[PDB]
């Protein structure tokens, strides 16, 4: 089926300034979208801010300013950050948006008409910081920021409070068997596999009904009113998850502003998400509640949920109060935007909790970007080796020649599979496995020597090198968007050959193509010292 490839990030609470976790999640969303655009697909990538709720309302109250002013300011910080990070997200959604508000009321009414919302009570634990209902098995003893004994979440370590409230309840218990059929019938729907097994195990054990409203006082009236009952507000998470539906129904102008909300999602051909990128901390909301709501409402389910891990810096937790900051904009100015992105996507896989150190960052920048990629690009574009600044016409291929060609022809299929899991780390490793192979080839053939000794042989070696670099670069263009453009300019690849599955083929750029001009000082990635 041909639709718009729809990929999303979580919408982030605006209780505090943006940081690495938000940047990382949105990066993964951005990269997936970028890859599908280079395949020549229609793409709609979505990110944004989650602006209602007790968490955020109380964050605003502690800064002594109104929730409207606070959310608008912090949302502004998120937008600025994401612009500075040079992403290619199609739309930034805010849950305070009036059109989203309308979609939530629609979904609610659908759930009610379906017979799946009833008036009950929740009596149990709740984490305001996570906006999460917790069973007693998921809480333990801890200390509040007074240092007094309290209860905390086993999930997150945040303070938990006991809630006892007449609330509208969603019939999640009724959806156990249908969710289990869904997980088994679609064994690639949750990635990575151990998180899928986690979800199945949790749902096997049984599901309780879920509170989808709260008394209005508790939310400091900072929430969407329940249709037909203005004493209740819609659960922040039902509101929040609905952002994906809203996004699928907004017509956006070229400026990035929303202009119109269509009645039926089929009009825009986005819904359901092909990939929801999330962090492991919000798996239940996306893999259990969300599909339950969609099943109730009669809407189609997402194709994949991919859940990544958390970051540490110098093997310590990230927090400004502890004395260990990791600012992405700061590190990107220092080391480079594409390089920082490369590092975040290369150092850790979605199954892992990654670790940034300036040491390891410099190791990769120098080792892989500079010595593997950059070195190769400069050799095959050098006036020394490539005396005519053109793509030569290859002569006969030796067997060693063809072993390398095979690797280059095989690469796109392999990278494609990894990008589709999605497992960006393995995609990158795959591409650099091929770059390392081209380097060893170039060392072996010593093309600097061939300029004088065997110019016909040099033609062959230089051509293979140019083409392996082109193909590897194309496949890395979602990871290194700005640098890929430089590389292609240096190689003189025409614009048309910088996109499309046609150009995944070995040989798409014809011999005789002229390289772009050299600069006196230029290097792609500059090595950095190890202080
Ligand atoms: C529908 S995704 C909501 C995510 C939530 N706002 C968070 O920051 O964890």
């Amino acid at each position: 089926v041909e639709k718009v490839f729809f990929v999303t990030s979580p919408i982030y609470y605006v209780n505090a300034a943006p940081h690495i976790g938000h940047v990382y999640s949105t990066l993964i969303t951005d990269v997936i979208g970028r890859y599908h655009r280079v395949k020549g697909e229609r793409v709609f990538a979505l990110t944004g801010t989650d602006e209602h709720g007790q968490k955020v309302a109380e964050a605003a109250k502690q800064k002594q300013v109104s929730p409207y002013d606070f959310t608008t300011a912090v949302a502004g910080e998120f937008k600025k950050c994401f612009e500075q990070m040079d992403y290619s997200i199609d739309y930034f959604i805010r849950t305070t948006n009036e059109q989203h508000k309308a979609v939530v009321k629609e979904l609610w009414t659908k759930l009610e008409q379906k017979g799946d919302i009833y008036l009950g009570r929740y009596e149990g634990w709740y984490s305001i910081s996570d906006e999460s209902f917790l069973t007693p098995q998921n809480i333990t003893d801890g200390v509040d920021k007074d240092g007094n004994p309290c209860k905390v979440s086993l999930e997150s370590g945040h303070v938990v409070t006991w809630v006892s409230e007449e609330n509208y309840m969603f019939r999640l218990s009724a959806f156990r068997e249908r969710l289990l059929e869904w997980y088994h019938a679609n064994p690639g729907c949750i990635v990575p596999e151990f998180r899928r097994r986690e979800v199945i195990r949790a749902v096997e054990k049984g599901l309780p009904d879920l509170s989808v409203s709260r008394a209005r006082a508790t939310l400091h009236n900072w929430a969407i009113p329940v249709p037909g009952n203005p004493d209740h507000c819609v659960y922040v998470w039902l509101d929040a998850l609905t952002n994906y539906l809203t996004g699928s129904r907004l017509r956006v102008d070229e400026s990035g502003k929303e202009v119109s909300l269509v009645d039926d999602f089929n009009e825009l051909e986005r819904f359901p998400a092909d990939v929801h990128v999330i962090g492991k901390d919000i798996l239940k909301f996306h893999a259990i509640y969300w599909p339950a709501f969609l099943l109730s409402a009669g809407l189609p389910l997402p194709k994949k949920i991919v859940a990544h891990g958390w970051w540490t810096k110098d093997r310590k937790k990230i927090s400004k109060s502890l004395g260990n900051v990791f600012d992405p904009v700061e590190k990107a100015e220092e080391f480079g935007y594409d390089a920082l992105k490369y590092f975040l996507l290369r150092e850790s896989g979605f199954s892992d909790d990654g670790d940034y150190s300036d040491k390891n960052m410099i190791a990769r920048l120098n080792g892989e970007l500079a010595d593997t990629l950059g070195n190769l690009v400069m050799r095959c574009t050098s006036a020394k080796i490539n005396v005519n600044g053109e793509w030569p016409s290859p002569a006969a291929y030796t067997e060693e020649d063809e072993s390398l060609i095979q690797l280059i022809k095989d690469l796109p299929g392999t990278a494609d599979h990894y990008y589709l899991i999605p497992d960006i780390q393995k995609a990158i490793i795959a591409v650099f496995d091929v770059l390392r192979a081209i380097n060893a080839y170039v060392t072996d053939m010593a093309p600097w020597k061939l300029v004088k000794t065997d110019p016909e042989r040099l033609r062959t070696v230089l051509y293979i090198t140019l083409e392996g670099v082109r193909v590897t670069t194309l496949l890395l263009s979602p990871i290194l968007p700005r640098k890929s453009v430089v590389i292609f300019d240096m190689l003189g690849v025409p614009e048309v050959h910088r996109k499309g599955i046609e150009n995944f083929e070995f040989g798409a750029v014809p011999p005789g193509t002229r390289l772009g001009p050299a600069v006196e000082g230029e290097v792609l990635f500059s090595k950095r010292s190890t202080e």
